[PDB]
Protein backbone atom coordinates (compact mmCIF):
# COMPACT_ATOMS: atom_id res chain seq x y z
CA UNK A 1 0.00 0.00 0.00
CA UNK A 2 0.94 3.25 -1.05
CA UNK A 3 3.69 4.13 -3.58
CA UNK A 4 3.99 3.74 -7.14
CA UNK A 5 0.75 3.66 -9.35
CA UNK A 6 -1.24 4.81 -5.92
CA UNK A 7 -2.58 8.42 -6.56
CA UNK A 8 -0.99 7.83 -10.16
CA UNK A 9 -4.31 5.80 -11.57
CA UNK A 10 -6.70 8.35 -9.95
CA UNK A 11 -9.26 8.62 -13.18
CA UNK A 12 -11.70 8.49 -10.61
CA UNK A 13 -15.68 7.97 -11.93
CA UNK A 14 -18.63 8.65 -10.38
CA UNK A 15 -17.82 6.10 -7.79
CA UNK A 16 -14.03 6.51 -7.78
CA UNK A 17 -11.28 4.04 -8.21
CA UNK A 18 -8.40 3.47 -5.47
CA UNK A 19 -6.22 6.11 -3.94
CA UNK A 20 -6.26 9.21 -5.84
CA UNK A 21 -4.83 12.67 -4.85
CA UNK A 22 -3.15 12.03 -1.52
CA UNK A 23 -0.27 13.93 0.10
CA UNK A 24 3.43 15.03 -0.88
CA UNK A 25 2.20 13.08 -4.29
CA UNK A 26 -0.21 15.88 -5.00
CA UNK A 27 -0.23 18.56 -2.30
CA UNK A 28 2.97 20.49 -2.79
CA UNK A 29 2.86 20.60 1.41
CA UNK A 30 0.92 17.88 2.22
CA UNK A 31 0.79 17.70 6.48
Amino acid sequence: IALSTCAILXKPLGNNGYLCAVAKECMPSCN
